[PDB]
C-alpha cells in the first residue's frame, strides 16, 4: 500500500517528539490490520431507555448494598448476550479458509477501557450466565485492573463481541472499528431527551444512540438492521430477556 | 381423635349416595394428615401487578408465535423460584427426627389442577432454570395430561412448594392447606382494580391477592411476612429478578 510521504514539520515552526507506549503501537497495528481486512459498515439506531433508566436509578439501594455501581454497561452486556444467542452469525468468526464461519457456542464480551497507556479491552466470560449485579462487579474490577496495569493477558482473550461506550464523555454517534477476528462492535454514545411521536404528540423520551459497525463479508445490511432493532426493543423493555 | 357421630340423614328427607373416586379418597387422607400435623398460619398480602399485566398482554404476539399461552402462572412460578433461593427455609422440610430441616438445593414447584376426578398437583422441575415461555409451555402440557388422566405419578413428585391459583374463578383470598412435607403453599385469588394512595391521591392499581399458608414449626411470622412482602415487590417489578 503506498506510504505517506515524510514532511519536514519543523519547516513550519517548532516541533517536539513524544514517543508512543508499546501499548499504543500494538493498538496501532491491530487497528490498521482490521481496517484493511474488514469492509466496514456502521448501522445507527436509537433505543428508548426511559424505563431502563428509571430501573437503574431505583436499584441504587440494592447495588450499593452489594458494593457495585450499576451503570448502563451491565444492562447493555446482558442484552447483547441474549441477542448474540438469538442471532448467532454475530457470535461467529470467518474461518481462515475464507469459506466457513466458526460459530461460537459461548458468549464472552469485551468492553473498551481507555487508560493512559492506551486502549485495553478486558473480556467478561459467559456474560449470558451472569446477573446484572455480577456483571456490574466484574466489569468494575476488570476496569480497575486495566487502569492499574494489573490486567493479565489471559483476561484480554477470546471475546466474541466488543461494546465501546463513550456515553460518559459525549457525542451523538461514531463509527467504531471491528476488532477482527470478531465480526461486530457496538458503539454507545450520550443519551439525550428527545421528542418522540406518540401517534398524537411529541413525548420526551430518553434516547440512547447505538452505532453497530460490522464485517460486511459475514453480515449483510438486513441482518445488522435487525440486530440494532432487536437491541433497541430489548433495551426499551428488558423484561423481554425473561421469556 | 373423637369421631363424628353418624346421623340418619334420611330422617329429614330424601337422600342419595354418590361414591368418591379413589383420587378424592387419597386426597381426603392426605389433607387430613397435613391438617393434624402442621400448625397452619396464613399470611395475606396484595401485589401490584399493573405493569406485570401490561407486560403479559404486550407479549401476546410472541407467546402465540411460540404456541404457548402466557398467563400469570409462569410469572408467579419464576418469582417464587427466585425467592425460594433467597429465603431457603421456605425451600426445605422438617427431617423425621423433628430436629433438623432438610434444605433442598433444587427448586421444583407444583401447581394445583382441579380435575373431575379430584385434585392433581403436577410438578415442574428446576423452575429456577426455565424461561417464561418454557414454563408456559410445560405448565399447559402438564395440566392437559392431568385432565386427561395421562399424568404419570413420576410428575407428581418431589415438589418443594405449591402454587394454588383460583384467580380465574373468583374470591378475595383463602387459607390453603400446606401439602406436607412441604412447608408452605401460595394461594392466589382474583385481581381487582383498587385505589392505592400515591402520597397525594388514590390511583387505580391492579392488585393481586396472595395467601401464603405456612408450617409455623419451621417458619415464624416475621419470615413469612418478609416472604410475601418480597414476592409483592418482585411482582410489582419483575426486572428485579434480573439482578
Amino acid at each position: 500500500i503506498p506510504p505517506i510521504p515524510p514532511v519536514d514539520f519543523a519547516k513550519y515552526g517548532e516541533i517536539e517528539e513524544v514517543p508512543m507506549t508499546r501499548l499504543m503501537q500494538i493498538g496501532a497495528t491491530n487497528l490498521h490490520r482490521s481496517w484493511l481486512n474488514v469492509p466496514h459498515v456502521t448501522q445507527f439506531e436509537s433505543a428508548d431507555i426511559t424505563e431502563l433508566e428509571a430501573f437503574r436509578v431505583a436499584q441504587k439501594a440494592v447495588a450499593e448494598k452489594a458494593g457495585v455501581k450499576l451503570t448502563v454497561l451491565p444492562l447493555l452486556l446482558k442484552a447483547c448476550a441474549y441477542l448474540l444467542k438469538e442471532l448467532p452469525d454475530f457470535n461467529s468468526s470467518l474461518a481462515p479458509s475464507g469459506q466457513a464461519l466458526i460459530r461460537k457456542k459461548y458468549v464472552h464480551i469485551g468492553f473498551a477501557v481507555d487508560t493512559p497507556d492506551g486502549l485495553l479491552v478486558p473480556v467478561i466470560r459467559n456474560v449470558d450466565q451472569k446477573s446484572l449485579l455480577q456483571l456490574a462487579a466484574e466489569a468494575a474490577e476488570l476496569a480497575e485492573k486495566a487502569r492499574s496495569k494489573k490486567l493479565g493477558a489471559d483476561a484480554m482473550q477470546g471475546a466474541c463481541f466488543t461494546i465501546a461506550s463513550l456515553g460518559h464523555i459525549g457525542g451523538t454517534a461514531f463509527t467504531p472499528i471491528v476488532n477482527a477476528p470478531e465480526v461486530a462492535i457496538l458503539g454507545v454514545s450520550k443519551a439525550s431527551m428527545q421528542p418522540v411521536w406518540d401517534g398524537k404528540a411529541f413525548q420526551p423520551r430518553l434516547m440512547l444512540p447505538l452505532s453497530l459497525s460490522y464485517d460486511h463479508r459475514v453480515i449483510n445490511g438486513a441482518a445488522a438492521a435487525r440486530f440494532t432493532k432487536r437491541l433497541g426493543d430489548l433495551l426499551a423493555d428488558i423484561r423481554a430477556i425473561l421469556l
